[PDB]
């Protein structure tokens, strides 16, 4: 298990010195419970809860895949185990769950207001503090692609980086040699003269910061063009609403970090029984 | 450093394999940076960045006390050290800051919506994981208090722990000698009823689950009346805006969890130079 | 699972390199053994013992619970497993049986002298290094029970702490706001005069340092009119033969934390058979 | 380091969450401390404490060395750095030096009611957990010697190994080839009978466990005659009322592990001023 | 920093329970060494050698860079430190720098052979436990280049994937839905037909598996007319003779994982002067 | 267990941020995969692979021993457990078994060319970062002996160590009181003369560092005579065209860390089925 840790840590900043209910509990029996929604909504982080679970001696009777949809008063999980064990368990599993559906659906959403089966959705690297994958793992079960994961996945830069060099065709080139050989290497671009620079000077990849529809398209226009096999990359602001706009842009993938930096908790409790 | 690892781990994962960026640079130099704002808010987890930036060998310069306010195109950081390394903290910095402020922010509206001086704000083990502390922190540099930050901390119970108790009183009564001598024993109640039970049986704190001004009133009052050194605890849902109306229910501090399970990030940049 | 790591590093302390024996044993084989006293006292370290066990893949056939009474040459416990993993899994074993038993023993034989039904004795923060929850746990197994755990778990102040304090009264007042909810605040006093001092600026719990059967009795008193809400404990080198009177002076607990850094092993081994 | 993570966890697992004081402190501050003894003893742990000072950026200013002797009130340590984690660092402070010394202390004892320039006393494997490398370095400062310190550092063979192994001068002779080269073997005997063979079989150590003085005699005589370079410790429930006595038979070493698992804590404090 | 913890537990595996020496050693002193080289060799190991050093608290006066050529007899390096801390960190540091530059110089010896400036040598995932990065940066510093680093770099499919797997063409198209949007495809083809059919499915890379000069030339040559923009690789126990020649037949890359597989140390060693 | 972190570790470094093939897989499924050889030699690794193997979940049906000899095309393993597993776990698995066999086998040949049934053959501590553990162990099943493994396992002085010491025979003899009592002491000879003096010192064993067989033979008659029990190992670039000939000179041991340093991978890969 890859999350076998992450589930232990969640645990550990809970239990601290230990659990203190336990130590009152007279005699441990074993009881079951569900975990009933709350809001409609999407559900991910399925994975996590089912590692989480077995890790903590708890049975997981009945559960309801991820990427699926749910409505108010349904239940999710029916899990069984000890009862102590139970109740330390309750809350670090409604969390990583509340916020992994969270995600799932404000995402989910998006994806309707795309409405398209040709354009790609990505997110960013604007993600909380230690979640870099529970996360991005809940942009995908929405419906979504997921960008690069980190700065080792593919060498992806911007003006800052730029800012100081001569010659760029010839940049790109003496990089190849000194990068990992299946590396693409994407580039910010904030005008259209630049979109220009780029593809020519090799760019695997092509992004379009802060532009409006026309400014695009004329790149996406210059890109059917000559440069053909050069993805290209709508990223800016892309409001849930001005988002449909830009699929017809003519672009291959748009990528709305909001996805993940704005996306709240999606009600849900546990109840014994 | 308690949380020296914290900001180890949050390095990691987005630098996996290693940078790819420092792979092409060819002379490495001294440059500078700042962090400037791109929405009015508040300032959370100057106490992290500080670490977080000695930890990788950054200077930081000028910094923005926590708990400040600020306005759109404003400074909050200027930081130096090699440009390679700066690079690599630019994304891990922000957003941990972003994250640390968000919730500063949507708390401290919170606040001047209650307006009061008498009454205490309190958050909820409604975290995400593996930021259990990292977002109390957070939800303190907004003017609340926290509540308990783990269930080591002090045993809370509710109807799910006494659905199969007899004799509440002398429940608790077995528990004082079961459990740690410093530790307070607060209890979760939905109706009148319930509030009388608990005090009687010596409960430190009572709380107040879904329950309306009037429905709570009779309880702060049969509180004011016989049992008065025990706090008492408004947390239901509360609306930002049914939040002032509870300041007024005459109970000592209202807990909502919301403060932090619906904070979004809050604009920020870095740029070079 | 929380004491998985702590027995992890128990025994990766002894290995080292590892093990020796099984380098030059020819035939491992499946057999069978029991730990035994040498000397009378109470049963600790069941919790911990069993767990290591199963850890390491050696069945438990027979176990005396902890608290339990044994007098010497009475078999403590029976497990089966490989001969090679039962000499690795030996002195972890039986050092952990002892040092733990070692207290609860000591610890009861306070209980006793204590001999009451509503005074509590509690332990302290003097633990060894890396055992303070190994060491309460050991404490409870001796018929007591636990103070707070850490320096989260409840706010205590004594000496040192105020001697950079001016008016009292209301620095426990400005700090409610900064502290946890839940947490109690706690005052070591030296005199009466001190006494006073604290439960008035708002303590909840008041600890009579070093005074005399006497002080307390009165220290007790003036709070069983004025302040009957407050917790008192007395404490400062207690032993088993003045133990007793301080139970008959009208205070809450008393805390020898001597329970712990005064006891040592109870000699126990194991033999084959 | 080596220590730095033992006493990045004795921190851990004290603060917890993290400390509450530091929470209400209004101004931190620098300031000194002193580390005064309140019983008389040997100093230990010096290697310790200037690591978990250095370690908690804390400045010592003077301190006493490992093995110094001291009386009551004497001051030990003169330690200068912020208020707040001065206070933090206090108990683990103290409760290292008051485990360390202790046993240093009692060893001190043996030592001299030993008596003898030539026989060396030794500790053993019978340790608290998670301290063998700690209280192992104890012992060395309160003027004794180490004996191995773990299962990798030498072979040992007791009764339980033995029991299954037909013809002992073969099986140590076929177990060379596999131990590491530079490794000695140690064998447990009951009896003049046992210590003559194991000594032909080529044993490099033999443990001359529960034997009458004469037996010893026997022993070492056969050894300073047959077998010169073989190397004598006598063993089993030794004790000061006859340690004198055995260090006068020939063996080399006389092994004492209640050295360890009999210490306490030496009374000790930390003060401001 | 990264490589922090790779040299922690590169020390603490050979010091074990603790250095025997600084026991014996009387008076420590600051002394200086050199590590010299005892057969010609290119220099690799820099990075993680100066961050052994500081790490212990070793001064370093002088340094050959990464990549620099020495002959027998030269001086590598030259350091100044507590003279118990340099015969600790010896044959760490030593062995580190012997493996990394044996790597780097057989590395060297087939970019000779290789010849060409069009051309890029690689190595590829078949490396030594735990090494996998340590061993990626050391055949940089012998000249060649990196292939992927992990199973997140990017695709990657040979035999054992495929025999699983209807119509590629349809596959490598709904997948890049689930793939991260940067990640490269490459395959592994052993013949000319199965060639076509990758670069067709939509291959990003193609790879030539055991395959005589020519029908590399030839699946090169389909390659600049029908799709210029795949990348070609060629493998498979590729020699120091036979790399020459597919050098010249119009292949982007060559991947002789042999670079670290066939690597041995290179003599050296620290004299103290 | 023991070396379950070492696998731990091994594969957290191949997967990264994860595996990608699992992402776009369809359907995983239960699936049978050998591990044939393409190269013959000795199998060492088995110790690991069943953990590694049963560590991820997968089912062991048939695997050959440790030291157990091997031609090409042979099935060395049959592995059966999740297609999308067997493939994460694929390369690490061959990884160590082709360091591990490819040791062994070095090793073994050393032995043959060795040809005795009394002289042992060592390692060294010259091994690659992280593997000391590893792969001592290996060369162990080549058919060889294990050296010392660290630092605290025994005590080694070379000339470094000793260009300080006036009067060795006194320094050994006031060491042996503060080394572990069960430690041999080796001292680095490069004349008949040092191994002479180094002997009534009262060294435990003598390095006899590049020397003639003549000079080796003179030291290992002046061991027979005077000092019997003091054992003899010779040491130095010693290679196959010279181990015979050193065997026949009285020496107990000749070591030769090239057995290691110099060893590499053997030919082994994973075929489905
Ligand atoms: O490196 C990455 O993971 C990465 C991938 C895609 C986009 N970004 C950055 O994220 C920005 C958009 O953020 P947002 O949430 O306001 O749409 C974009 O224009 C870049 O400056 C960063
Ligand atoms: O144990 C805790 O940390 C804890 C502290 C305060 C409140 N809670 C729970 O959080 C609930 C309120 O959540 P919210 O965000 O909708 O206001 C409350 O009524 C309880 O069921 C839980
Ligand atoms: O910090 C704590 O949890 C704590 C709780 C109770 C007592 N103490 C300290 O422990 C002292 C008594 O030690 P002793 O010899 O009675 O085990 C007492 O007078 C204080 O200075 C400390
Ligand atoms: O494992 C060791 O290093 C070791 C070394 C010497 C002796 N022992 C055992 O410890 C026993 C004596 O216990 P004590 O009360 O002197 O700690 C002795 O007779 C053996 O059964 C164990
Ligand atoms: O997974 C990778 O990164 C990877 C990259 C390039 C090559 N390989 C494999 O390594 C094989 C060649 O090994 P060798 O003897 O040329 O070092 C090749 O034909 C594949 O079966 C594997
Ligand atoms: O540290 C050890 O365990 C150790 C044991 C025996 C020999 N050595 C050193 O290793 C040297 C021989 O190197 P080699 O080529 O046989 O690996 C020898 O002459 C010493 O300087 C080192």
């Amino acid at each position: 298990m890859e999350i076998r840790t992450f589930l232990e840590r969640a645990l550990k900043e809970d239990l601290g010195h230990g659990d203190l209910f336990e130590r009152v509990l007279e005699k441990d029996f074993k009881a079951t419970a569900f975990v009933r929604a709350k809001q409609e909504g999407v559900f991910s982080g399925e994975k996590y809860a089912l590692e989480l679970l077995e890790m903590t001696g708890i049975e997981c009777v009945q559960t309801i895949k991820d990427k699926e949809r749910f409505k108010p008063k349904d239940a999710l999980m029916e899990i069984r185990g000890d009862f102590s064990m139970l109740l330390k368990v309750e809350r670090t599993l409604l969390n990583l769950l509340q916020h992994s559906s969270g995600i799932a659906t404000l995402t989910s959403r998006f994806v309707e207001a795309l409405n398209s089966h040709k354009v790609r959705l990505l997110d960013t690297r604007k993600t909380r503090p230690l979640l870099r994958i529970f996360e991005k793992y809940s942009v995908l079960n929405g419906g979504a692609s997921n960008h690069r994961l980190g700065l080792d996945d593919a060498l992806m830069l911007k003006d800052t980086h730029l800012r100081h060099v001569k010659d760029l065709k010839s940049f790109l080139t003496h990089a190849r040699k000194n990068l990992p050989f299946t590396a693409k290497i994407e580039i910010e671009c904030e005008s259209f003269e630049e979109a220009k620079n780029a593809m020519n000077a090799g760019a695997d990849i092509v992004m379009c910061d802060n532009l409006s529809v026309l400014e695009t398209k004329e790149i996406a226009a210059y890109r059917d063009a000559h440069y053909p096999f050069v993805l290209l990359e709508a990223s800016g602001n892309i409001s849930l609403e001005s988002i449909n706009a830009y699929a017809k842009s003519g672009v291959d993938a748009i990528s709305v970090g909001a996805l993940i930096h704005q996306a709240t908790f999606i009600d849900m409790h546990m109840k014994m029984a």
